[PDB]
């Protein structure tokens, strides 16, 4: 049976070109915008995750939400060598959609892809994928799982000082308990990027948070 996801890898192993992230990215925006809505974080919300990676040019990035592999391609192209993605995605078709869609692009040594639920992975992720602390996370999954997870990170010791936190879709469809937290807290150092969502016709932004250490 024929879902959106496998449209989408099909019309992105169709028009673009192997080993070319910017071709792949360009193809699921044109897919997105003028063949068939999916959630994606679309273009211009990518250019601001760009200017992020390379001013922080982070070693080891934890991705919540894979879906269809959009960010983990946006992100993962601008990777130094040596630098990992981690993401994480719960559904089991879209990890391998993801997968797919990393491997085309040529990006597939670059991540690892964690099938399951944040809350059970994050616990994991010093002793199973040899981790000390995350340079980035970017927060795309369940919006009422950005404030938990968050907590979850910390306790974890997975957050140092400087750790970078972006997060989308935190005014549409809105992550309010989120940005009251890191705003609020003085753990956190906070920017907020507003981005349109033309085919909604409403305004939505991307939090960056900046860990800046236990309170
Ligand atoms: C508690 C959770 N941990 C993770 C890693 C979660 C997750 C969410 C997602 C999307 C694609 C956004 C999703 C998935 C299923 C239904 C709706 C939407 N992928 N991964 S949710
Ligand atoms: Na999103
Ligand atoms: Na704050």
């Amino acid at each position: 049976g024929d879902t959106k996801e496998q449209r989408i890898l099909r019309y992105v192993q169709q028009n673009a070109k192997p080993g070319d992230p910017q071709s792949v990215l360009e193809a699921i925006d044109t897919y997105c915008t003028q063949k068939e809505w999916a959630m994606n974080v679309g273009d211009a919300k990518g250019q601001i995750m760009d200017a992020v990676i390379r001013e922080y040019s982070p070693s080891l990035v934890l991705e919540l939400g894979a879906y269809c592999g959009y960010s983990a391609v946006r992100m993962a192209r601008l990777l130094q060598p040596g630098a990992r993605l981690l993401t994480m995605e719960i559904n089991p078709d879209c990890a391998a959609i993801t997968q797919q869609m990393l491997n085309f692009a040529g990006l597939q040594d670059k991540v690892t892809i964690l099938n399951g639920a944040s809350q059970d992975l994050i616990p994991q992720l010093k002793k199973k994928y040899d981790v000390d602390t995350l340079d980035m996370v970017f927060l795309d999954h369940w919006k009422d799982r950005y404030l938990p997870d968050t907590l979850l990170l910390e306790e974890c010791g997975l957050l140092r000082k400087g750790t970078v936190l972006l997060a989308d879709n935190v005014i549409v469809p809105g992550t309010p308990d989120f940005l009251a937290y890191v705003r609020g807290s003085s753990s956190f150092e906070c920017t907020h990027y507003s981005s349109y969502l033309e085919y909604m016709k409403v305004v939505d932004g991307l939090e960056k948070a900046i860990y800046q250490g236990p309170s």
